[PDB]
């Protein structure tokens, strides 16, 4: 039946400025809950500040060194720190910004905060729309990511789970988490994204895991300008056969919403509703779940996708019209929830479509 929520969110979180320019806009997570608010969302949600991440928490995956080069940065000390810089790959994509370290704190803090809630069997669902940062590595910034949070809230569920199922649908490859737990089985990863010409250029379909973990890394490439049928087409049939294989105990779902149409950095045609069916259809499980944020780089469309998914979890219907809110003109001309698709071809053919996911069949038959 409907189940119970807890929400993470800082209000500080929507002032982290990466700078001029820059696709990452971290008050995208301040308009999700201000619109998500102005809906009425909190009386069904317990929702909480999360704790800002010690340095000592980053490291159960990060390197000391990384972790302490990450606390020590700041623009105004940049100069001194050239070397370290290039070696963690700060720089154009992972900039040094004010706050930098706290940023992080925030982002991790509420997603291991939900994995502990979830792990103390207090709620069925936790949400974190700061986290999701699926591209960092143990001693690398990568892709707008610094602190991997999801890594660390995977390893806290790993304390009372034997096999936690990781599902990513933001545009690029989850290519950080992918490569954390590439050698186990304790964690099945599975990434849906745009592959060919495209950061970071890594999950072929051929990537499987290797070792311990050979058959627990599952990638689905895709073309530009997927739409709700194509991909709703092949999301619950894999996701079906996935947890009948691998019968994980929870699940963590990266819910980037640069896989929506018309996103600044996206090529792909879902609409909110083609999205939110991702999130329904891991729901329907009934397993303790983590639901993150992640990429999205059109900002009045990640608000609209992550208060609709918001209200997926919650099993509360709202309406189309937006309330009032605090960013009301953002959400202009049309004051909608909903998006509509574009005029843009579809390069998926259904042919490809079900080649790939039989493809993947044939590598979940590999699992004991
Ligand atoms: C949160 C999860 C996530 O998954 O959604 C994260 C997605 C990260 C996409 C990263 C991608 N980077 C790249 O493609 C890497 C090969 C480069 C090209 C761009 N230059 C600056 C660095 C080297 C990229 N970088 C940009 C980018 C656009 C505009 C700018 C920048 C990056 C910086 C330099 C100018 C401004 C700031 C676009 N695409
Ligand atoms: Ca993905
Ligand atoms: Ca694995
Ligand atoms: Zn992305």
């Amino acid at each position: 039946g409907k189940k119970k929520v807890c929400y993470y969110y800082d209000g500080d979180i929507g002032n982290y400025y990466y700078g001029q320019g820059h696709p990452m806009k971290p008050h995208r997570i301040r308009m999700t809950h201000n619109l998500l608010l102005n809906y009425g969302l909190y009386r069904k949600m317990e929702i909480y500040r999360p704790h800002k991440a010690t340095a000592e928490e980053m490291t159960k995956y990060h390197s000391d060194e990384y972790i302490k080069f990450l606390r020590s940065i700041r623009p105004d000390n940049m100069s001194e720190y050239s070397k370290q810089m290039q070696r963690f790959n700060v720089g154009e994509d992972c900039p040094v910004f004010d706050g930098l370290f706290e940023f992080c704190q925030l982002s991790t803090g509420g997603s291991v905060a939900g994995a502990v809630k979830l792990n103390r069997q207090q709620t069925d669902m936790a949400v974190n729309w700061a986290g999701g940062l699926h591209h960092a590595k143990k001693s690398e910034a990568s892709g707008f990511c610094y602190v991997n949070d999801i890594v660390l809230a995977i390893l806290e569920l790993l304390k009372y789970h034997q096999r936690v199922l990781y599902i990513d649908i933001d545009i690029h490859h989850g290519d950080g988490v992918e490569e954390a737990f590439y050698t186990t089985d304790r964690v099945m990863t599975v990434s849906f994204h745009k592959y060919g010409e495209y950061f970071p250029g890594t999950g072929d379909l051929r990537d499987i895991g290797a070792g311990k973990g050979k058959y627990y890394a599952v990638n689905f490439p895709m073309r530009d300008g997927i739409d709700d049928e194509s991909y709703g087409q092949i999301f619950k049939p894999i996701i079906s056969k996935v947890m009948e294989m691998y019968q994980p105990s929870a699940v963590v779902l990266q819910c980037g919403a640069d896989s929506l149409s018309g996103d600044r950095l996206g090529c792909f045609n879902l609409t909110v509703k083609g999205h939110a069916k991702c999130v329904e259809v891991v729901k329907t499980f009934n397993l303790p779940l983590l639901m993150l944020g992640g990429g999205g780089y059109t900002i009045r469309n990640v608000a609209r996708c992550w208060t609709y998914e918001t209200a997926v979890a919650l099993d509360c219907e709202i309406p189309n019209e937006l309330p009032y809110n605090d960013y009301f003109e953002y959400f202009g001309p049309d004051f909608k929830l909903h998006i509509s698709p574009s005029n843009m071809t579809n390069q998926n053919t259904p042919e490809y479509m079900e080649k790939i996911k039989q493809r993947l069949f044939e590598n979940l038959r590999m699992l004991p």
